[PDB]
């Protein structure tokens, strides 16, 4: 083992899931709990993030606990992360783009999950680690 994680997740199929399989994808790097909803607009936006170093899988909870609902997903391809840089001193945090006009901004954490999720998504959006 490593670590611990809610049910269902590991029991029955993800909600929403249609396509192949998602064990097919590969494994899940990263997973917890973030939120991300927009650049500031109304109020923020719980939802899980799974890392597959492939594809960034993205579940909700809508419901109270009930296994999981999935709503898109990014695939590392033509992804950009660079802990939003193009502001200017600003808040840290980092969004998940890729497509015609997306982006996910998730919430920092203060963790080193958070430096975890910008380590891999640095490797994943890129092609092999920076500066073995």
């Amino acid at each position: 083992g490593s670590s611990g994680s809610s049910g269902q997740i590991l029991s029955e199929p993800i909600q929403a899931w249609e396509g192949d399989d998602i064990k097919t994808l590969g494994n899940v790097i990263f997973m917890s709990q973030v939120v991300m909803q927009h650049g500031a607009c109304e109020e923020k936006e719980e939802r899980y993030f799974l890392l597959f170093s492939s594809v960034l899988i993205m579940l909700s909870a809508s419901p109270r606990m009930s296994g999981f609902m999935y709503q898109g997903k990014i695939p590392i391809a033509g992804m950009v992360v660079n802990r939003l840089d193009e502001i200017e001193g600003s808040d840290c945090m980092f969004e998940i783009t890729g497509s015609t006009v997306e982006r996910i901004v998730v919430h920092c954490n203060n963790n080193q999950d958070f430096q975890e999720w910008m380590e891999q998504l640095n490797r994943l959006t890129k092609s092999g680690p920076s500066s073995g």
